[PDB]
């Protein structure tokens, strides 16, 4: 029951400062401006100890399944190799990123009927709100 009020299809329908953030990830231009489009949907499901997350775009379907806690390799939908890490604090599921000596981290929140994604690189936040699709 760890992460019940994740689980569901979720469509992305405010983003705030995600060119910047993208930027300051070492994005370039023309992956930046489609992926910028993207009004993607968040697919999140649970079976026993395994959390999946699908997102699905015109930009790049993406996917990953993980347990608390448990390392795991993740290619980006910009294409990065990274090295993931994903744990449950204090209700919030934090999904740190290590590639070249870099880190970033993305934090899932509920929040009212929303879930909330706030993704951090160096002094640059991301706000990305979903609603239930
Ligand atoms: C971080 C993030 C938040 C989200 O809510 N949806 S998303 O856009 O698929 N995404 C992954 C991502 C997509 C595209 C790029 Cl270019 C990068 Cl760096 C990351």
């Amino acid at each position: 029951h760890m992460c019940d009020a994740f689980v569901g299809t979720w469509k992305l329908v405010s983003s705030e400062n995600f060119d910047d953030y993208m930027k300051e990830v070492g994005v370039g231009f023309a992956t930046r401006k489609v992926a910028g489009m993207a009004k993607p949907n968040m697919i999140i499901s649970v079976n026993g100890d395994v959390i999946t997350i699908k997102s699905e775009s015109t930009f790049k379907n993406t996917e990953i399944s993980f347990i608390l806690g448990q390392e795991f390799d993740e290619v980006t939908a910009d294409d990065r190799k990274v090295k993931s890490t994903i744990t449950l604090d204090g209700g919030v599921l934090v999904h740190v990123q290590k590639w070249d000596g870099k880190s970033t981290t993305i934090k899932r929140k509920r929040e009212d009927d929303k879930l909330v994604v706030e993704c951090v690189m160096k002094g640059v936040t991301s706000t990305r709100v979903y609603e239930r699709a």
